[PDB]
């Protein structure tokens, strides 16, 4: 409608955690994450923590885990769907080798412009091709243009959660055999464990439903092998088998 | 501990979880783990769940994650410290290529023999060189014989938890540059988040203190990059930089 959309202040889940206690998550961040966090990632996180959609920001411990995965698999060409202010994007660009290439897709370039100065200061702007667009049309055009030699090593999916199953049908063809697709937020604040969950915002309830469907679909999908990981808000790593 | 020491019934922490919802952990297992668990892994887990040291068994969602890491990094030669009934060992042997090789070290061969029939029926016993011994003498001899061309790609450390920092000093020389060292249980039931934690068996208290010291050590160690991951009982992935 012409009015203002829902704000995260209208959401019921934003103060929820999947870990046992706030103290345990704080321990992980202070002990194992902040001492290992790039100065420009720390700056980007601190600005984003103030932003109207801060609850969408990828967790910082999850960021270091994505970095580790990219380095262990020697990824060099990646795609990111859902950029926001650029925390996972800057994480990825810092992790890739100097000639690494990232295709980054978001509908909102104004969000990306918040993180862009941090990306520039980190020296990794040259690795990023930012596409201001809804992701599905971009992915569908890639299916017509891209050749086998151009396939992606790694995909991070963190945009509009109800569309994940649709993204999957494209990305399992756009990531190479043996490549990885990582879907963020697949435990959705712990709500996926319940067939009914009271008092959610309609937009939060739509994601509870879509993630329960997606988690079943990925578990049954013979094109990939999976690992669901209780880090951050949950993520699911998919490895393409054929 | 399972190696030696007090019995499991003497411990306080065995039923505690790092996730705040038992429903959520069951959801992950029922949705994303059991449908993807090898038949022989299922049988080995079911017998081990009845064993007197069942609390030491690696979590099954953690197992799929270790498998994913091994495949994405194209591991071919690995070392395991702490075998118990062999769940992580079988997971690793199933993940590796057909000519992959595992060095498996445990003080108690009788535990390994509980799992061996499942490993044999899975057809991957041939990848495993089991060494019945304390781990520290084995690693010290390996530093005596190890050639650069034979460095391990991957190490899983899951044995006697107070010795991890000692294991680390050898493993950062026995794993290749860019190889991974994974330390299991680094969140120790969540107790690491507290400077004091009443109500623990003395062996459990010793691990709380040792993991608190280890987590600081790894976060400050310039020889590796790290990611601490809140899966299972917590684990820390280390990547050797030089
Ligand atoms: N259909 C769509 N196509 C592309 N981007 C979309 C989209 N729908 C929503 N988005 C974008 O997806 C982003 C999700 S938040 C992304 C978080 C970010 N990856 C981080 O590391 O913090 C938002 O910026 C939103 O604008
Ligand atoms: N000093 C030591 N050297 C080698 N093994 C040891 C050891 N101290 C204890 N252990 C062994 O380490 C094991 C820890 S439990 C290991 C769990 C196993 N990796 C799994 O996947 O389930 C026990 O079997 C114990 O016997
Ligand atoms: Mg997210
Ligand atoms: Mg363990």
């Amino acid at each position: 409608g012409p009015g203002m959309g829902a704000s995260q202040d209208d959401y019921a889940l934003i103060h929820k955690n999947i870990l046992h206690s706030e103290d345990l998550l704080k321990y992980i961040l202070e002990t194992s994450v902040y001492p290992r966090e790039h100065e420009q990632l720390k700056g980007l996180r601190e600005v984003t923590e103030k932003h109207e959609w801060s609850s969408a920001l990828v967790a910082a411990d999850e960021g270091l885990f994505l970095s580790m995965l990219l380095k262990l698999m020697n990824a060099k060409r990646t795609i990111e769907i859902g950029v926001y202010t650029g925390y996972s994007l800057l994480t990825t660009a810092l992790a890739l080798p100097e000639d690494g290439k990232i295709t980054a897709i978001d509908v909102n370039k104004s969000y990306f412009e918040i993180g862009l100065p941090f990306i520039q200061k980190a020296g990794v702007e040259h690795k990023i091709n930012f596409i201001e667009s809804e992701a599905l049309p971009v992915l569908d055009q890639m299916l017509q243009e891209m050749k086998e030699e151009d396939l992606y090593d790694f995909a991070f999916v963190d945009a509009d959660k109800p569309n994940y199953a649709n993204y999957h049908e494209r990305l399992v063809k756009l990531v190479r055999v043996g490549g990885a697709i990582v879907y963020d937020n697949t435990l959705w604040f712990g709500t996926v464990a319940f067939p009914e969950y009271p008092g959610l915002h309609p937009e939060e309830e739509e994601c509870r439903v879509s993630f329960r469907n997606l988690n079943k679909l990925l578990a049954a999908d013979p094109r990939v092998e999976i690992s669901q990981v209780s880090i951050g808000d949950g993520l699911t790593i998919c490895r393409r088998l054929y």
